[PDB]
């Protein structure tokens, strides 16, 4: 059998951040990551508080926050601890190792000081991971590698996707899984998180493509759905989050045998 | 014959930002872009002022500035106008179109308000360019596409590089050239800018690889060298910049027939 999230949390080679995430997914019956794509701190924090019980993870783009300060992120941490979710900065690092370490630790945002997870593109080669890990390992953080993208014309296919998987294997002390559209690794230690998710068929006018939670989790074998506009643009964002949570959770149970 | 920078500035299909850059390269006898990889505003501005006459372009990572404010960038603009160089934010956008437009226009940094040029990875497909251009076209800006990377294990090779070139062709109203290690397009309208440049052989401990200006400009056919540590770590950064300027310029002249 495929192992439950709770059993995967105990695997010998599991990363501590992956284990914490898997435990809380199991406890809370949620494999939903909220993509909190808003430009105001007040809305970010109001969403994190109201939707915290429904999510395993809150994904940020702090570079879109108009009123970012480090005190906003301290508050977000308080909510993350209160409601039990991880914070994932969706920074999609994509430069040489020497540069991404600086971008991860420093500047105004100090990402590594508050983000449990970040992600990186594999296009620069494995130095991108080596650079991030210089900062992230001492801070006990984890990283996801972008093995596939949800957008039209994505070049993250075929051998590129295979290279991402190898790179994750080779840096398993820091890399905890993937951003992908589907299961890309057979090794249950790795998490699969999938953006490009809505209940209805469609896309946007700038290349985004959507697939349903049942497709993504149930048929394609991914672990967590990442949902932005499907929730954020809804009138009642709490009920929307609950719809997405129930869809992804039941897809997971049905794949497990439950 | 290959056309001089001055003649390329007049090509029918030249982008206005490319034409301004080419004119100033010609006027100033410089095809050097300073990679101003420092974490303090005072050092950024002191370098921009002292090295401004020697450079065609100053490349930033504002996400590494510890004391970024928009008033720092206004000052940098003053120096850019005074010394005649373009400002290039090396943000290496790599998300879906809807997201990168937000990251380009908004947040704390307001990149599009002060950067003449930005760059983007092609991995997401052409929506990345469509999203940036939503913001950049009305602001009269330009973009470079990352067709090749300088780092060990780069996946930006073969068909990936070819896709970058096609994508540039298809968005020539906004895309003015490439970040690459070599000439990748035959069309003289496109600029080639090459990072991974030092006078001496070597690399760093996080995957960077260096080639010389003579190799990059003279043999590989690129237009502009991008140099960070080769200048920034030197004691006399002005003399280092002049060494790099003379190397790249003479390589260009010798390729032209001069
Ligand atoms: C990143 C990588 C990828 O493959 N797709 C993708 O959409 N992203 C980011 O994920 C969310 C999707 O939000 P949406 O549900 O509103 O389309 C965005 O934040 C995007 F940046
Ligand atoms: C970006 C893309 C790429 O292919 N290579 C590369 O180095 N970058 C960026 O360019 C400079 C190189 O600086 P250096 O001369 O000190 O190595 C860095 O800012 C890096 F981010």
């Amino acid at each position: 059998k495929e192992l439950s999230f709770g059993a995967r949390a105990e695997l010998p080679r599991i990363h501590p951040v992956a284990s914490k995430l898997l435990r809380l997914m199991q406890k809370k019956e949620t494999n939903l990551c909220l993509s909190a794509d808003v430009s105001l701190a007040r809305e970010l924090l109001q969403l994190a508080d109201a939707l915290g019980p429904s999510i395993c993870m809150l994904k940020t783009h702090v570079d879109i926050l108009n009123d970012f300060t480090l005190d906003v992120m301290k508050e977000l941490i308080t909510l993350a601890k209160c409601h039990e979710f991880l914070i994932f900065e969706d920074r999609k690092f994509a430069d040489i190792g020497n540069t991404v370490k600086k971008q991860y630790e420093g500047g105004i945002f100090k990402i590594a000081s508050w983000a449990d997870l970040v992600n990186a593109h594999v296009v620069p080669g494995s130095g991108v991971v080596k650079g991030l890990q210089e900062v992230g390992l001492p801070l006990h953080r984890g990283c996801l590698l972008i093995a596939e993208m949800s957008s039209t014309g994505s070049l993250a296919t075929g051998d590129y996707t295979r290279a991402a998987v190898r790179m994750a294997e080779e840096h398993s002390e820091f890399v905890v899984g993937f951003i992908s559209g589907s299961r890309v690794s057979m090794k249950p230690e790795f998490l699969h998180l999938t953006p490009g998710v809505q209940l209805e068929a469609g896309g946007d006018n700038l290349g985004q493509q959507y697939n349903s939670p049942q497709e993504v989790i149930g048929k394609r074998g991914s672990d967590i759905i990442i949902v932005g506009r499907g929730i954020i643009s809804a009138a009642d964002r709490l009920e929307a989050a609950e719809m997405y949570r129930k869809a992804a959770w039941e897809a997971y149970l049905s794949r497990l045998g439950v």
